[PDB]
Parts: structure tokens; sequence; C-alpha cells
């Protein structure tokens, strides 16, 4: 095993001030460093970087389901939904879910990066799939 | 603190077979589940999902520096470079670095998702910046 975990995630942003506010208020990340065109945050031990790229096209990202999910409790999820609405966040309509999928909220940052708050675990999902799914291969 | 860490990351992919091979051989992730249009992996405790979206445009992603970095040792980095070359991986020219930036390799998956192998830590970067940088604010 030559990799030793996530080191950092970096998001390209169009407006540093607007993005800092999102990362602080919505993702609850702690701002560590702010430069002209850069910011670093700690979110529960994860190093997040924002890098400003002002004039690049940001349309196609809307079509891709690439996304990052963070763990929240069921109680936290109901509160967070109102926080997202109060902050005029772009909330995405989620996919159809089985009860066994557990609950999620999907949304974006100002530049289209998709995020999720999720109340389940991988083990919930594997146990669900193993019980229910056909046309699938399980390797564990 | 209402978030409890990364839950999962999901990548939209154009070709499931080709992407599975990349995630196994390049990122060293363990395949857990394969469906028609979905795969799940464990990479050192991180749940990675691949979701197939065949016909979406994937050009603009090339212009954005959004990326995910994984921790490797200096020795691992030299080996991994040859693994990337041997597998015809799209290796990106990195930015200029100070020695204190520590070493990195940057590359993409088949669909343009940018990744990095990095040999430093956040604390290395903060200590460097605090010693050297002007036009910056430090909050820790
Ligand atoms: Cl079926
Ligand atoms: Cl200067
Ligand atoms: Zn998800
Ligand atoms: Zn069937
Ligand atoms: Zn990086
Ligand atoms: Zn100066």
């Amino acid at each position: 095993a030559m990799l030793q975990g996530i080191n950092h995630i970096c998001f390209s942003v169009s407006n540093l001030e607007k993005s800092i506010e999102f990362y602080q208020k919505i993702l609850q990340a702690k701002l560590l460093v702010k430069g002209r065109k850069l910011a670093y945050f700690d979110l529960n031990g994860l190093w997040i970087a924002l890098n400003v790229e002002e004039d690049i096209p940001r349309n196609e990202i809307k079509q891709s389901y690439t996304h990052m999910a963070f763990t929240v409790t069921n109680e936290a999820l109901d509160h967070l939904k109102e926080v997202l609405i109060q902050n005029d966040v772009n909330i995405l309509p989620g996919r159809e879910r089985d009860e066994r999928d557990q609950r999620s909220l999907y949304f974006t940052d100002p530049d289209g990066h998709k995020f999720e708050f999720h109340t389940g675990t991988l083990q919930n999902r594997l146990e669900y799939y193993k019980e229910d799914k056909k046309h699938m291969t399980f390797y564990i």
C-alpha cells in the first residue's frame, strides 16, 4: 500500500471572498491562511485549499455527478437543510433513494463543485446491496 | 462541529472498465462492488464511488485546478512516477515549487479528474508560509 490517505483537496474558485464565506458557513471549515488568490482551511483534520482562477468556463461541471460527501447525523441533516436555504445555496434534487440508502442532501459551491451531507456509512450500503441487488458483483 | 469527516467521494466516469483499471492500478484502491454503471472501492478507509455517465462533455474540467492529493513518501514518489509512465497516465506539468513545498506528482484519470501524490504535510506548508510569505494572513 503506497498511498497513506488523503493529503489535501483543492478547489478552483472564481471569487475568493464569496468562496471563503461558503466554506466557513456551509461546510463549517476553519480558515487558516488567506492570500491574494489562495486560502487554506482545516475541516475536521482535512486540509482544504481554494485557488483563484477567475475567468475559466464553469458550465460543464453542472452535468457531471462527481461529488464529495461529508458525514452528518440525521438531526444535523434537518438543521443543515435550513442553513442551506437561509444562505441561498444551490440545492440539487437528489436521486431516488431506498430507506436503506440512508438520507442525503446534495448541493453545490458557487462554482459548481457538488457536495453531499450523508447520514449513512459504507457498511450500511454494502449490507443493503448484498441483501437486495442483482446484476452486481461483490468482492468482499 | 456538525460535520464528522469525509463520508465518500464519487467520480463520474465515461467507461467503467477503463476507470476501474485506473483506480486499481494507479491509486491502488480495492474494488468492493461492481454493477452495470457503478463501482465502489476502499482506499485506505476512504469510500470511493464511480458512476457511469457516458456522453457528457468533459473538456472544461481540463482548465480547472481542482484536484485531490494523496500522501506518499519520497521513495514511493519516484516509483509511482515510473508506474504512471508505464501505464500511459496523463501526467500534468506541476507548478513551480520551493524546496519547502515538498515534492509532488500531478496527473489525471481518464475523464480529467486531477490527482496529486504529495510528500509533505499541512504543517510543513504552514511553517514554510509563516517564515517566508508576505501579502498573506495567518489565523492559526
Ligand atoms: Cl433486477
Ligand atoms: Cl512579496
Ligand atoms: Zn454520494
Ligand atoms: Zn434483474
Ligand atoms: Zn495540491
Ligand atoms: Zn511583497
